[PDB]
RNA sequence: CGCACCUGACCCCAUGCCGAACUCAGAGUGCG
RNA sequence: CGCACCUGACCCAUGCCGAACUCAGAGUGCG
């Protein structure tokens, strides 16, 4: 919720000033965060459900658990990742963009942050201004 | 399909030159065309689109219209017929250039109503895409 | 070997229209 | 009143996700 507010109040106007977008709907915005937890199953699923607030799908060849977060579950999870999880580790790789505006992070737990930016450069600016700790 | 070829060979490079897009996937591109007794209207609409129309029913269940959402090659084939055959044979002043919805999509009615949905984010870019594809604006 | 992106529809499966979605398939981008 | 866009979440929905399907709501476009 706080992270979402930051998007509207702080990030979106700064993106407009930096890239010259003429309308608000053109500005890059997070679309979804996809979490895949590679691989008892019962326990892994309940933990992933607890941390995302969403029921995981079982991916079968059972080799994985997947959630697609959008809207407020997306923002709430991100806020947890940036404020709680990451700072308990011993910053993000700025080259890990897929060439089409999406960021990939592996922790194995793979996370895809999918944005509506069409370029890595704009996606980078969006995620940096949201407080993703790069470099 | 000739209209599709025209998009890739002629329209997309001209949009790149005019608006300065740095990558091909950023260039505006058609996403879909939505076309909105019953037996007869459905058979004709199916024949001209190559697709099965959905029946819109009152939210009573009496039929109040027919809709088809065309994507991909059925979209291009239908458009080519619309631009080359149907529109110029209207007993015709050209399409209204003010009928963009403010978000890059165009609407016209002939009643047969047609929604042309593009990935352009502004009316100005959508206008350029549809003009270069051969939409005949007045 | 997996997920995301990307591109498709012979194939299991699918649209109360649409391979959009769901399903399946395929050799490059990112990550593990 | 409908379709497209847009914004959401009592019928309904996701083999996860209001993405989709469903439903709802002033605005924009078009009937």
């Amino acid at each position: 919720v706080a992270l979402k507010r930051k998007y509207y109040e702080e990030v979106r106007p700064e993106l407009i000033r930096r890239f010259g977008y003429q309308n608000v709907w053109e500005v890059p915005r997070l679309e979804k965060v996809v979490i895949n937890q590679g691989l008892i199953l019962e326990k892994a699923a309940q933990e992933l459900a607890l941390i995302t607030g969403q029921k995981p799908a079982v991916t079968r060849a059972p080799i994985g658990l997947r959630v697609t977060l959008r809207r407020d579950r997306m923002w709430i999870f991100l806020e947890k990742l940036l404020n709680v999880a990451l700072p308990r580790i011993r910053g993000l790789n700025p080259n890990s963009f897929d060439g089409r505006g999406n960021y990939n992070l592996g922790l194995g737990m793979d996370i895809a942050v999918v944005t509506t930016a069409e370029t890595d450069e704009e996606a980078r600016a969006l995620l940096e201004l949201l407080g993703f700790p790069f470099r």
